[PDB]
């Protein structure tokens, strides 16, 4: 389970998401990586899945995000779809819903996603030769 191809599905989701730089991706999430470092891998996935679910739930219909042009609206729908896909995969890996996130620091979604990508690539690296 630990080195399951779900890791690749998550990295794929993150690669697409981290191309986005919009008003929406500058909006913030609670910075789960501002912690002093005290949770299991399962708990880390639960934390990340929780904040991203908060984000897409709150911003799927947000006027700052929805877009004026066809291209902007398309990119917004893609962002929400990919956030849901990534979230689905993170929950699968977490196997837990109970992981209260306490951090004060807010980071942009953009920076949060780049950090998660780093962590996920590290896990992948630790799984392969």
């Amino acid at each position: 389970h630990k080195c399951d191809i779900t890791l690749q599905e998550i990295i794929k989701d993150l690669n697409s998401l981290t191309e986005q730089k919009t008003l929406c991706t500058e909006l913030t999430v609670t910075d789960i990586f501002a912690a002093s470092k005290n949770t299991t891998e399962k708990e880390t996935f639960c934390r990340a899945a929780t904040v991203l679910r908060q984000f897409y739930s709150h911003h799927e219909k947000d006027t700052r995000c929805l877009g004026a042009t066809a291209q902007q609206f398309h990119r917004h729908k893609q962002l929400i779809r990919d956030l849901k896909r990534l979230d689905r995969n993170l929950w699968g890996l977490a196997g837990l819903n109970s992981c209260p996130v306490k951090e004060a620091n807010q980071s942009t979604l953009e920076n949060f996603l780049e950090r998660l990508k780093t962590i996920m690539r590290e896990k992948y690296s630790k799984c392969s030769s």
